[PDB]
């Protein structure tokens, strides 16, 4: 079994990468791909409280997303790992840290403690970080589709840069400034190299 | 202003105490009585998920009690404190510590870190602990019939948990002997609060 997460800011090509990588991996591996809360009823119901929120405090939101993360883990991720499957997950604890912790200003130490309570030691075996520069990410966001949004996008990237260099062993960084075909290829090769050892 | 919480296991006479202490304090103080979720929409929605839960993982449950606590603190407790009011709260952080941390076995430190993220430094100015023995509490719970072993043990653990919390802390905790008849429990609690308020 293997628990693989995919991380990156928006404009990193994350959606295209996970989908294309998952498609190639299914041919040879007992692999599943899941997008948190991945249709888990309780997880989806918790998520709805946030989404229906009227000017919801960011900490309440973070705690509800952490509760949803855990329901997804206990009812979907853990049973698939116990069945010996490889699990590809579209976002996980590093997202909460870069977005809620760093970018939204709750604090790194606080969001990490929250994430650690939700995951109870279940860290990914491998995390693919889609390493995009703020400028390439910006052009991809525009190409696919504000000063405050640009600054927030820069803080998310800065947050990921701080995280990645603190847990180097788990993290495998892919150059996401390349065309998406190369980003997909490098990610696939990185995962295969991990799965074959 | 003053933020006063009331803690105790079931059978400590907590409901009677808070209500009777509220009816006495209202004569002289701009005081409110609340509990989580306390009509707060998001808190009420969180409560429904917890009540509809089929063998819900204890950590998910702890995170949901923490999210409800934050909603109730920001939308109800903090605005009343900013108005200069006396806020009496039935159960707060210490309940999660004794129930989720100790009795459920998650770990008091882990549950404390979760609840500190939830409360963001907003600790009660005063916490009344209704100190009941497991045996007196048991007899009160039965009155509301013999209580099964699972319930008796869980009740004993909650008490053990509260004993650990009160000992490893204090300076906000004021313990009231809840083994006394409820009239005396009410009187001691009232006197404790008045001495604090001045
Ligand atoms: C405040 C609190 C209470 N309890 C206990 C106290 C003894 C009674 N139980 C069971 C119970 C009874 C009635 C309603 C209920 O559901 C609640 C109560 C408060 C808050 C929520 C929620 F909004 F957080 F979900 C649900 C639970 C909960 C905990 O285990 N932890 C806490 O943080």
């Amino acid at each position: 079994s293997a628990f693989i997460t995919f991380e990156g800011p928006e404009g990193s090509g994350k959606t295209t990468v996970i989908n294309e990588v998952y498609h190639r991996l299914v041919k040879d591996y007992d692999v599943i791909m899941t997008r948190e809360p991945g249709g888990v009823p309780t997880g989806e119901e918790i998520r709805k409280i946030v989404l229906e929120g009227n000017d919801m405090d960011i900490r309440t939101e973070a705690m509800l997303f952490a509760a949803s993360r855990r329901e997804h883990l206990v009812l979907k991720v853990i049973p698939a790992l116990k069945e010996g499957k490889v699990v590809l997950c579209d976002r996980y604890i590093d997202s909460s840290l870069a977005y809620q912790g760093y970018a939204r200003g709750i604090g790194v130490e606080e969001v990490r403690a929250l994430n650690e309570f939700a995951i109870n030691g279940l860290y990914p075996d491998l995390t693919i970080y889609l390493n995009v520069s703020a400028e390439v990410g910006r052009e991809r966001i525009i190409k696919n589709s504000d000063q405050e949004d640009l600054k927030f996008h820069e803080k998310v990237i800065e947050g990921y840069q701080e995280i990645i260099h603190n847990e180097s062993q788990r993290f495998k960084s892919v150059n996401a400034d390349q065309p998406l075909e190369n980003v997909v290829e490098d990610t696939y090769q990185t995962i295969i190299k991990y799965l074959e050892k």
